């Protein structure tokens, strides 16, 4: 959408992932539970965070400027 | 937007998963707000990604 090479992301199109991964056929990521190491870890589920697949916060930025509600999954040793 | 419909009387959907009682040995979580079971994966990122020409899809938790 809006070719100047550089191609500029204008509007919305259908999809919710932009930016990350995207030579990757379909960007899944596996954790194996048992390597976790805080009690708590939270994974994004908004295709934002600057540490991706981990919860960074953008979310919250994301959320306020797209009139959305998107947040992480906690991962729980407990 | 990113998430369509889920959940929309909570400004921010969390969901908790404590890995001790998963039961697969491969669970997977949705990254994609499609699923029609939501908070899990239910393989509606593919046609999601057909359609839109997009690429997202689960985290998957594993116990081996
Ligand atoms: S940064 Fe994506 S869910 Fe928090
Ligand atoms: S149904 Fe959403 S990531 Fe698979």
């Amino acid at each position: 959408m809006r070719k100047q090479m550089v191609v500029v992301r204008a509007e919305g199109g259908g999809g919710i992932n932009p930016e990350i991964r995207k030579n990757e056929d379909k960007v899944v990521d596996s954790v194996v539970v048992t390597e976790l190491s805080k009690n708590i870890t939270p994974y994004c589920r908004c295709w934002r965070s600057g540490t991706f697949p981990l919860c960074d916060g953008s979310c919250v930025k994301h959320n306020k400027a797209n009139g959305d509600n998107v947040g992480p999954l906690l991962l729980k040793k407990q």
